[PDB]
């Protein structure tokens, strides 16, 4: 479950991260939200083209954690906020994630976050 303002950092403009916990330490790599996607159930994704050592990661185990934020809404660091998140990866090359990240054209696959619990910090 996420807040209304989770969203709403995701409708605009900033980096995202997310820690793949593998087992060869965790790897916490970055991305758009002009990238990412959002479904039902609060479920998210990611288009992975080239998170090497986290499809290995997630391949080994599915913890993820997840850092959001965005450039236009006022946090603690700079004008900039956000929230660290935790939920379960699922890499997949099917489905209403892989279809809405079609859209692009560097994709090897669909980095689904079934995303449990937000916390604002940044
Ligand atoms: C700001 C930023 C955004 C990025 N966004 C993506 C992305 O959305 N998907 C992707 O596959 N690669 C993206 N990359 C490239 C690499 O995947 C990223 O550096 C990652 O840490 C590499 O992890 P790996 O060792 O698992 O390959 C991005 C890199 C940066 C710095």
């Amino acid at each position: 479950m996420l807040p209304g303002t989770f969203f709403e950092v995701l409708k605009n403009e900033g980096v995202v991260a997310i820690a793949t916990q593998g087992e060869d330490g965790p790897h916490l790599v970055n991305t758009w939200n002009s990238y990412l996607k959002v479904l039902d159930g609060n479920r998210i994704v990611v288009p992975v083209g080239g998170m090497h050592k986290t499809e290995a990661n997630v391949a080994r185990d599915e913890r993820v954690l997840m850092t959001l934020g965005s450039r236009k809404v006022a946090g603690r660091n700079g004008p900039g906020t956000g929230f660290l998140i935790r939920g379960s990866a699922a890499f997949r090359t099917d489905g209403p994630e892989f279809e809405a990240i079609a859209r692009f054209k560097w994709a090897r696959a669909a980095l689904v976050i079934t995303v449990v619990s937000a916390e604002q910090t940044l």
